[PDB]
């Protein structure tokens, strides 16, 4: 059984973690990549990247903690709980080489904790499209004078009585289709057909629960990372961000800086948060050179 | 049938203004007072203070249009638009004389053109618990190191799609109260038959509708505004917020100080957004006393 279409020559799999059973799809030849995906989609946001990558990389795309098909986490959803799991994935597949790391999106809070306190076994680190969880992100607006505001929503997904999970039930495939669009430029590639897709995977009942679960904890990922950040990540790291409505814009790159020693950025125009399907050819072409650049 | 219980010695009661029909409590003599209520209430927020009031004035409380009993606007939900309707229907019973003007919550979005527009009309003004609409509202967070901000909720309600309408029918009463007590510090006031009222008519799909399409005109009073606020308003005005969770604190009269020549405020501690309810006896005596220095 799988929610989504694994693409030719990729085995869709599990593995225990710490008595957590997660979801992954791979396939390719070489040195490690792991692709972790964001909020609102699963492992199948990497579907048309993973081939060309497989061409040089042993690729792993896993569903998050609780999404996806995978098992929700035993501790918690912290980013440093969460990158445990992540952590010790990847390690399974890549036990005496250091491995590279691509995510989008919440992927980013999840694994930036096993990033810096494991810096020799991260060869290569790519992040697009969130923030990494520090002080910053109380300074993001509420209300905007034009277009939207980016993250009013982790206010509504982390607010109390379950009020997110409780308004969403049965409105699921609505709410998705609203909030992928709303943080688009390019909507046109969420068909009605994709959109079903990944509606009926967050719709399961714990999954949509752990969808939120991730914001409830977003505060003590902050007070994580305050005490993380004192180190400096020394890996190559490439940031990239839509310029288009719903992207980050400048934002990504100018956090990294205080984050990385050694950090390239790229703002790519006309596309919003959804990189991969909005702007699929030059996205991957980026992610695939900067990872060429290592062994592969 | 009346959705809310009628104090003794007051009428409900309709009157036609530019063709909407216009929901009202009415009693009292002497001077006109007209209160006017905000978002997830009704006239029924002033009935403690209402009684009181009408031992020296004529007091009027209406319903927004498209709240309440009171129809939808013909024109729109705008600050300028709504505020024709309340100037014109308060000179149907003041023809003769200035009137005085509370407002709570966005009962101050929907007067203050009416008020600029028309000082010699207004003999005092009270305003508490929301900001006037201008550049100010573009500065609050979407997201707090304690939890959800005080306004994610207006990019929540301007979204289109009928974003609220559709998670919320349903689930009126659930959501109600979660928005009322997360912007509260005396939850207590709240009674679950209180709540029961509330959400049975803002429930109204016309009326949850004309709820939200406030805040979808928010950006358009902001721009309104800015050109109104040229002119300096004139008369006596007081400011009241609430000092605890859920209260604006300093920034009502702060606000308001750039607006108002003579201007008074008052922080009250152990309160939330909620004044008429959580603090009823000081707030009723604070305005009492303000309005009572003028002849009644």
């Amino acid at each position: 059984a799988e929610e989504f279409p694994v693409p030719n020559g990729f085995e869709s799999a599990y593995r225990e973690v710490d008595g957590v059973k997660l979801h992954y799809v791979k396939g390719g030849q070489g040195p490690l990549v792991m692709l972790v995906h964001g909020f609102g989609q699963t492992w199948y946001e990497w579907h048309q990247l993973m081939p060309e990558l497989a061409k040089r990389f042993t690729v792993i795309a896993p569903d998050l903690p609780g999404l996806g098909q995978s098992e929700p986490p035993k501790t918690g959803y912290s980013g440093e709980q969460v990158a445990v799991y992540l952590h010790k994935l990847a390690r399974q597949f890549s036990p005496d080489r250091p491995f590279d790391l691509v995510a989008h999106d919440i992927g980013i809070w999840n694994t930036y904790p096993m990033v810096v306190k494991n810096q020799a076994d991260i060869a290569r680190l790519v992040y697009m499209q969130a923030p990494i969880p520090d002080a910053r992100i109380y300074r993001f607006p509420a209300f905007t004078a034009q277009g939207e505001s980016l993250v009013w929503h982790f206010s509504f997904f982390a607010a109390d009585d379950r009020l997110a999970e409780t308004l969403i039930a049965g409105k699921e495939r609505f709410f998705l289709e609203h909030f992928i669009k709303s943080h688009a430029s390019n909507t046109e590639v969420f068909s009605e057909r994709l959109l079903d897709l990944y509606a009926r995977s967050y719709a399961k009942p714990h999954s949509l629960n752990a969808s939120f679960e991730y914001y409830r904890a977003l505060n003590e990922s902050v007070r994580q990372n305050a005490e993380l950040a004192k180190t400096r990540l020394q890996m190559p790291t490439m940031t990239l961000a839509g310029g288009g409505h719903g992207g980050m814009g400048t934002f990504q790159l100018e956090q990294m800086k205080a984050y990385a020693e050694d950090v390239e950025g790229h703002v790519l125009p006309g596309c919003g948060h959804w990189l991969p399907e909005e702007c699929a050819a030059p996205m991957n072409r980026l992610v695939i050179d900067f990872l060429s650049r290592g062994r592969h």
